[PDB]
Order: C-alpha cells, then sequence, then structure tokens
C-alpha cells in the first residue's frame, strides 16, 4: 500500500499528519485502530461519540469488513470528507474537523 499514489488529492504533508494522528491513537501498535481506540480518540479530541456512533464511523470506511481501521481506511475518512460525502456533524465529520488536517484547503 502506497498511500501517496492512491490518495493524490492530499499533499505529502497532509498524509504524514494523518499518519501521525493514526499512530498516536493506535495504542497497541498493531497497525489498526479498533473500536475502543477510536472511542479514546474521540474523547481526547473533545467530542466523545456513542457506542453505536463509533461502530457506524468504522462501518463507513471499513472496506475489508474486519471492524477496525487500517491506515488506508483512515485516509478514506479524509477522502470522504474531501469529496463532500460525510453527513454534517456525524462522527466522521467531527473527526476530520477536529483533526489538524483541513481537506478543504
Ligand atoms: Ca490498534
Ligand atoms: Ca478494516
Amino acid at each position: 500500500f502506497n498511500p501517496y499514489t492512491e490518495f493524490k488529492e492530499f499533499s505529502r504533508k497532509q498524509i504524514k499528519d494523518m499518519e501521525k494522528m493514526f499512530k498516536q491513537y493506535d495504542a497497541g501498535r498493531d497497525g489498526f485502530i479498533d473500536l475502543m481506540e477510536l472511542k479514546l480518540m474521540m474523547e481526547k479530541l473533545g467530542a466523545p461519540q456513542t457506542h453505536l456512533g463509533l461502530k457506524n464511523m468504522i462501518k463507513e470506511v471499513d472496506e475489508d469488513f474486519d471492524s477496525k481501521l487500517s491506515f488506508r481506511e483512515f485516509l478514506l475518512i479524509f477522502r470522504k470528507a474531501a469529496a463532500g460525502e460525510l453527513q454534517e456533524d456525524s462522527g466522521l465529520c467531527v473527526l476530520a474537523r477536529l483533526s489538524e488536517i483541513d481537506v478543504s484547503s
């Protein structure tokens, strides 16, 4: 997986920032963000989401159906944000917003 070739709508700086955020919250260092890790992320961003909200966030981008997020799937959150596909103030909209990445730039 070369993210730089799949996600050309983002600069190298933006992808590296997304990587830093991903790695920050992958507490277990296994290369994925699972439900509890995402729960902790949203708490720390200051916008805790409900259990179902969290589950639904993962479902929106969980392209290989394993119920956790790889880095590529994490980038899909930002791709969806940038494509105008996220519902206003849904959990993923909030994640992208509160993150240091502004996909509208
Ligand atoms: Ca993990
Ligand atoms: Ca997955």
